[PDB]
């Protein structure tokens, strides 16, 4: 009973992560919902970090809702997620490549309400951070373009 969902969870999860490399954000978002949904049927006494992984699922989360362009839905996912990165995050380990992947998702459902003016300082952000991190961060010119093209589109 116990493992077969840490183990459900995980392999939600990492089908998830695949799907969002892959384009498939339909796909992506079911299955980080369909994570959580396991990781909270545990029983509280099993040891499992759930802060954590529900900022992981929220952060993939995130990014699909952003794909479809469901940004309503984005921003608040990506909320949840730094509410936990801002407390307890680590920039410089594998968990701030999600930190930073959530932060240019709030960036990008930002934009995509209208609101530009708390858009643009949420890309100097992704910006700031892709610099400070010292480590690989994939997708990084991807972003960074991205920030950069909008911060001079808003501010025009």
């Amino acid at each position: 009973k116990p493992l077969k969902e840490v183990v459900g969870a995980y392999l939600a999860l990492s089908d998830a992560q695949r799907q969002l490399v892959a384009g498939e954000y339909d796909e992506a978002a079911a299955n980080c919902r369909r994570a959580m949904e396991i990781s909270h049927t545990m029983p509280p006494e099993e040891a499992f970090d759930h802060a954590g992984f529900d900022a992981f699922c929220h952060a993939g989360l995130a990014e699909a809702l952003a794909g479809l362009r469901s940004f309503d839905e984005a921003l608040h996912s990506a909320d949840k997620a730094l509410h936990y990165f801002n407390r307890r995050g680590e920039l410089n380990q594998d968990e701030g490549k999600l930190w930073i992947s959530a932060v240019y998702s709030r960036a990008l459902a930002l934009d995509g309400l209208g609101r530009g003016a708390e858009a643009m300082p949420e890309f100097k952000k992704v910006v700031e951070m892709i610099e400070e991190r010292k480590g690989e961060t994939p997708g990084k010119e991807r972003m960074m373009e991205v920030a950069i093209d909008r911060i001079a589109q808003l501010g025009a």
